[PDB]
């Protein structure tokens, strides 16, 4: 049936990391409003704190934890593991923009903290997570945030997109390892998504590169062939359709939802 | 609302080729199931005479055409004039799997026909669509049926693989040419996809290889990360994906509906 | 040292042979001790090749290569001559139409898929039987371009065959690669010459602009923002027949000073 | 001419990291045979003392460094500038195998160990290199060492695939921001390189998936379409084809020299 096909599984137990912002928090919320047993990490306490008792939502579990904190990544689980009992879908969204600039301009801790968080954690969430996502009765799924800089390149931004290519690499071949498992692994990559993050790298390049906000965003605008910012509720429904039945079937891939970012 | 996001626009206009039968049947009910009005063409007189009062299965329309064959893809869009009266989705499906053998082996007429319907039929019928599809309320979409034949080298099979790669090119040009008019463009990769038309490659390439159906087959099967085939359950859903808001925002892509096919 | 020196004695055949980046190819592998034929569809171009003070001898055949009686007797001329082939370079193209796809000739689009597609398949099939007999493992050089790794608008049919050919390459490397026959892509970027100006000038047209302007947003597409020269996909080419490049198959080699976009 | 295109520039200040064995020392003395002032840093003191004074070897300058320790990459680049006194290539070559293993069963630390070598180095070396190659009267060029595990994925060694797919990504980052500067930057992908480093990841491979040597050997052997590994001069002629005339006009691409890995 069409209509189900397009159906997240019902009751899923999802993790989304840095989940109580942004896209991951468009994807935390997606989940919950499909039935699903939702819970986050979050860097940020007031975002935490800004999750209860909102009149339209579902409750979601949350844990304070920067990605890259080993005793609060354990936290996180120990956390899932005391509320929703077992995992179906890791979503691997934390990650941070990183310095803008030159290679040889950019502060070397600001390249490492890069790594840290959009690749290392990658690795140390998923870790932990695939002992549970084989038990899962719909096949276990991980679901990485990538972005249009992990299949372009991104002059001065050279620690984000390596950390985008690697999680691709990530995902290809969890996908051939984890596959006989029944665990699928996807990346989703997000083009230009409006909202407060966006701005700031606009801001920080148009500072790059001697010119100013309005230039350029319209530079952004003009490379993307719908000349349309995504929307956070696009990348949630893209997660959600890789749980459905009639997306259950991907793995392995990269799935970019940017409108067609033309070139960065 | 996480359910209209993943829900199909109502009442769209959709004309799938070679749609009477396997994945693009599948594509067509899966439409009609969502309020779409469907037209199809196929070759097949017996195909368009079995979609007729089907239980359950809302009334689909049909052209008797050989997409190679210019005057019947004229009046192919001529019979979806007088019904649908405009178009919101061309489903560019209709494909043969071509020859197995090596590139000196293979038949030229065969490599001319795989071609001509693998990839300069995605012409005929784009290039008519295109006038109606920067008409449609919601922008317009075409969704070309690629392979994995079009992201992976297939040796004895060289005219599918040109065309499923062609088919890319063609999807990657027109996202850009037609992103400002607001049509969407993409291709979906279908993998082993269970049907007659698989058990007949297989057979064929057993048969290349000298060694029976059994091993051919489990040879396809082991490089499968999930280990199963694809359904063609699976590609229609990604198709009516695209056709969601959530998918809205997706052109210029190539999805690959596999089960991660890790190498042909 | 040898590794890059392109194996001596190489039988070559270079379609489209005759002018452009083709005879550019061409007259490089005959500095380096070939034998080269090339064909053409130009009776002009093949009665330039002769008497040209600094340049070995070529052989040449007229021959459209969407004619396939043509395209037997190319390589009726080469075994006659050479005797046998060590390469083929499938090189011959046309940049097909200008024009939204709603507006481009369809017999324009069936023209630029014989030419740049179905010709590939015509003198591979011919060439395979006579590669696989090469003392240094055959090879196929195939021409395809940046549109082969890009999409590009007004220019479908070309895009179109330019990534059926990358398709064609990785599937043929894996097919002939047990026969020893390596095969590979080489994608040139923006080539100087009369070739990529009639592009520009007719891409200008379509865009209600400047022959100049057209012109300056391809060079600052260019990481490098400048335009390839023929001699560097010649010498691609002849790297993939030495020693230090004959492991190389299954790839397409873009060189383009990096064309970011299209 | 033509013997001109292929030939590399003469003179050419190189700095080859880990370049006292392996695939880095073949391009290390192939640019010394073609009249390169070459210096090469290496970890380990014994491979640093066979370069010296081998027959009709040219001499090679080295500095003791581990890629990791920001000081003895500091004296790297001091003992460059006190003898080569400037830099037209960096080949960034350094870096290890990691760990074999699920991601469940691996050490983090070698997680961590992989990154730093294979990505978080080539940084360090292209930030200090970058104000050197632009003040190269040929314009500058980096290589940097990817594998065939950056351009597919690689089952039970995901911290070496994704930094190479890393590295992927950095290199078409940098050619752009770089490229306006005249420094070309590429990316060779070797394959399956004959050596003592794949007969340990072979012996590696065999004990995870409990099969003998030879079985993983053929195994990996029947997966390059020519059927045999990659000659180390293999990678060194590429590399030194990039620092010709002929390939001076390559910048922002991947090249594989591998005989066509089919798949890992």
């Amino acid at each position: 049936t069409a209509s189900d096909l397009l159906k997240p599984y019902d009751g899923l137990r999802v993790l989304v990391t840095g989940g109580a912002s942004g896209i991951g928090l468009a994807i935390a919320d997606a989940f919950a409003e499909c039935g699903a047993r939702v819970h986050v990490c979050d860097a940020s306490q007031a975002a935490i704190a800004a999750l209860a008792d909102r009149p339209s939502r579902a409750a979601i579990g949350a844990t304070l934890a920067d990605v890259s904190d080993r005793a609060a990544v354990e936290r996180v689980f120990a956390d899932v593991a005391a509320t929703l009992g077992g995992l179906d879908v890791l979503v691997n969204n934390a990650g941070i923009a990183g310095p803008t600039g030159g290679i040889d301009e950019i502060d070397p801790a600001q390249w490492e903290q890069t790594v840290a968080i959009n690749l290392n954690a990658q690795f140390e969430f998923a870790r932990r997570a695939v002992p549970l996502l084989r038990e899962s009765k719909h096949g276990g799924a991980i679901i990485a945030l990538s972005s249009v800089a992990g299949r372009l390149g991104y002059a001065y931004r050279t620690p984000y997109a390596a950390t985008k290519w690697a999680v691709v690499g990530l995902v290809k071949s969890l996908a051939i390892e984890l596959g006989p498992l029944g665990i699928r692994v996807n990346a989703i990559q997000p083009g230009i998504v409006r909202g407060p993050r966006i701005r700031r790298v606009i801001e920080a390049r148009a500072q790059q590169l001697g010119i100013g906000y309005d230039e350029m965003e319209q530079r952004y605008l003009e490379r993307i062939s719908l000349r349309r910012m995504t929307e956070p509720a696009e990348i949630a429904a893209t997660a959600l359709f890789l749980c459905s039945p009639g997306g259950h079937g991907i793995t392995g891939q990269a799935i970019s939802v940017c409108g067609n970012v033309e070139v960065l």
